[PDB]
This record gives structure tokens, C-alpha cells and sequence, in this order.
């Protein structure tokens, strides 16, 4: 149908427009602390721990089959990128102060998206 094209349409703009803010979010992180999946060779354990593991890498897969329906889906995954570094790793970590740091200036990002996503609908 037309309206099912239109929708397409709409998606792809959605798809658009997240990967320019997944772009922005991970120039945040220069180190590419957050760039692929904690290994599970380097990290055995890691699955006792952290339930539903993230990384840019797999929100990069997902976008691209445009996987992601609208903001909230995106910011989800982005969350859990920060938030699994956070309990994973103790306070006085490079790891942890990555994460807080990638929090802080993603916020910024993730405020105008939201301003973009609704104005343009």
C-alpha cells in the first residue's frame, strides 16, 4: 500500500537521522571503551553479571536494519551501554569515569534528537 511506503518513508528518516546522533554520541568516546562487546574470553563471568550486554557496535547492527522504531528504543540501548559499565566496574575505574563522562556530554545530543524527532515527526 501507499501508506505503507509512507511509513517506510518515515523509518528511514528515523534511521536518518540515529545515525547521525549514534555518530555524535561516540565521538564521546575517543578511548572506544564502548566500541565492541565486553569479550566473554577476556571477561568470562561477564554474563553473571550483566543480564543484556551493549556496545556501539551492536546499536550500529540493529540501526542499520532499522531495528530501532523510534528515540526511546534507541536511548534504551544507549542506557545500557552506560549503565552495565557503571555497576560492572567500581567508581576509581577508566572504565566507570568513561561512562560518566559519555552520560554527561551524550545528554546534550540526546536532547536535541528529541526536539528533532518530535518537530519533524
Amino acid at each position: 500500500s501507499m501508506e505503507q511506503v509512507a511509513m517506510e518513508l518515515r523509518l528511514t528518516e528515523l534511521t536518518r537521522l540515529l545515525r547521525s546522533v549514534l555518530d555524535q554520541l561516540q565521538d564521546k568516546d575517543p578511548a572506544r571503551i564502548f566500541a565492541q562487546p565486553v569479550s566473554l574470553k577476556e571477561v568470562p563471568d561477564y554474563l553473571d553479571h550483566i543480564k543484556h550486554p551493549m556496545d556501539f557496535a551492536t546499536m550500529r547492527k540493529r540501526l542499520e536494519a532499522q531495528g530501532y522504531k523510534n528515540l526511546h528504543e534507541f536511548e534504551e540501548d544507549f542506557d545500557l551501554i552506560i549503565d552495565n559499565c557503571m555497576k560492572y566496574n567500581a567508581r576509581d575505574t577508566v572504565f566507570y569515569r568513561a561512562a560518566v563522562r559519555l552520560r554527561d556530554q551524550g545528554g546534550v545530543v540526546l536532547r536535541q534528537a528529541r526536539r528533532e524527532v518530535d518537530s519533524i515527526g
